[PDB]
C-alpha cells in the first residue's frame, strides 16, 4: 500500500507513488525524475495526469511510451496552480530533469519535497528565500558523517587529466565508462571533450540521451562505435571478463582500456582523498572507481536543512528499518538544537 511519506495532506496529491495500482483519492500523480524506483509502474496504460519537469516528460513520451494528454510538463521557477494548489517546481542538482516540488496547501501550510537532490548553496537564493517551510520530505541517502566526498567538479578534473594521460602515452588506448540509469553524463562527456572524440553508445542510449535538451548533443553523441575511443557500456559489464571480450569486439584496433565506474559513495572515502585514487588493473586493462554523487554529502544536507528551519522532517530513503529512522531524527535533533530552531 501506498506509505505515508508519498502522500502530500491536505491534497489529492501523492509523489513517486505508480507502482500500488490506483491509490485511492489521488487525482494528480508527481513524478520527481526519471530514475526505475521511482517511476516504477508507469506505461502506456496509465490514464492518471502525471506532472513533473519537460525532460521527465520526454522520457515518459519516448521511452515509456505514455500517452501525451496525460502528461502535463511544468516548467521550473513558476508558480503554476494544479487542481486549485498554487506550486513550484525547482532544480533538484540529481539527474537530467530531476525536479524539487513546493507545495503552498489552502490553509496556509508550505511543504517542500526535495525527490532526489544534491544540496547546493545556490539553493538558498531560488524561490525558497522567499517564505517559510513547514514540511520537508528530505532525500536522506547519505544522512551520517561517515558520509564526505569530494565535489564534482574535483571529480571531473581528475578522469579528464588520468583519460587525457594515458591516451597521450598510448594513442592505440580506448575509454570505457558504465552507465545504467540517467545521470552523470558530465563524466563520459568531458573525458570525450579533452580527447576530441563523440561518445560512442548502443542506440537505446542515444535514444535516451537525445531526450534531454543538451546543448550541441549532435555533436558530442553517436552510435558508430568504430569512429569514437569514448565508449558507453552497461555498468554490469564493466570488470575485467566483461572489457577482455568488449576489446576482443573492436578487432585489434585497440589494445589497452581504461575504464570509470562511477560509483555513490566507497568506505576507501574515508581514508582516501581524491588525488591518491588508483586503478585495478589486469593485464592492458584497468578500472577506475570515482565518487562522483548526485546525492548530497552529509554536510551538504546538514547545511540545507539548518538554513532552511523547517518545522518537521520527513525522511523518504533509508525508511525501512528502525535502526535507520532512529539514527536519523537523532542528527535532525542535533541540527536544530544546534541552529536554534
Ligand atoms: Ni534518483
Amino acid at each position: 500500500t501506498c506509505p505515508f511519506y508519498k502522500k502530500i495532506p491536505g491534497t489529492g496529491f501523492t509523489v513517486d507513488a505508480f507502482q500500488y495500482g490506483v491509490v485511492e483519492g489521488c487525482t494528480a500523480y508527481f513524478l520527481t525524475h526519471f530514475h526505475s524506483d521511482h517511476y516504477a509502474g508507469l506505461s502506456k496504460h496509465f490514464t492518471f495526469p502525471v506532472y513533473c519537469s519537460e525532460i521527465t516528460g520526454n522520457l515518459l513520451k519516448n521511452k515509456l511510451h505514455v500517452q501525451e494528454q496525460y502528461i502535463h510538463p511544468l516548467p521550473l521557477d513558476t508558480e503554476c496552480i494544479v487542481n486549485g494548489v498554487k506550486v513550484v517546481l525547482l532544480d533538484a542538482n540529481h539527474c537530467p530533469g530531476a525536479v524539487m516540488i513546493l507545495f503552498y496547501l489552502p490553509n496556509g501550510t508550505v511543504i517542500l519535497h526535495t525527490g532526489d537532490f544534491r544540496a547546493d548553496p545556490s539553493m538558498e537564493r531560488s524561490l525558497l528565500a522567499d517564505q517559510k517551510v513547514h514540511m520537508l520530505y528530505l532525500d536522506t541517502t547519505y544522512c551520517s558523517p561517515e558520509y564526505t566526498f569530494p565535489s564534482q567538479q574535483e571529480v571531473i578534473r581528475f578522469a579528464i587529466n588520468t583519460a587525457f594521460e594515458a591516451v597521450t602515452l598510448n594513442p592505440h588506448a580506448l575509454v570505457v565508462c558504465g552507465t545504467y540509469s540517467i545521470g552523470k553524463e558530465k563524466v563520459f562527456l568531458a573525458i570525450a571533450d579533452v580527447l576530441g572524440s563523440k561518445v560512442g553508445m548502443s542506440q537505446e542510449k542515444y535514444k535516451t540521451l537525445q531526450c534531454l535538451n543538451i546543448p550541441e548533443i549532435n555533436s558530442l553523441i553517436t552510435t558508430d562505435m568504430c569512429s569514437s575511443l569514448v565508449h558507453l557500456l552497461p555498468m554490469m559489464q564493466i570488470n575485467f571478463k566483461g572489457l577482455q571480450s568488449h576489446l576482443k569486439k573492436c578487432g585489434g584496433k585497440y589494445n589497452q582500456i581504461l575504464a570509470f565506474r562511477p560509483t555513490g559513495w566507497t568506505h576507501s572515502n574515508k581514508f582516501t582523498r581524491i588525488a591518491d585514487v588508483i586503478p585495478q588493473t589486469k593485464g592492458n586493462i584497468s578500472i577506475y572507481g570515482i565518487p562522483y554523487s548526485e546525492h548530497s554529502s552529509y554536510l551538504e544536507m546538514k547545511r540545507f536543512v539548518q538554513w532552511l528551519k523547517p518545522q518537521k522532517i520527513i525522511p523518504t530513503v533509508n525508511v525501512g528499518t528502525w535502526k535507520s529512522r532512529s539514527t536519523m531524527e537523532k542528527y535532525f535533533r542535533e541540527w536544530k538544537l544546534e541552529a536554534g530552531y
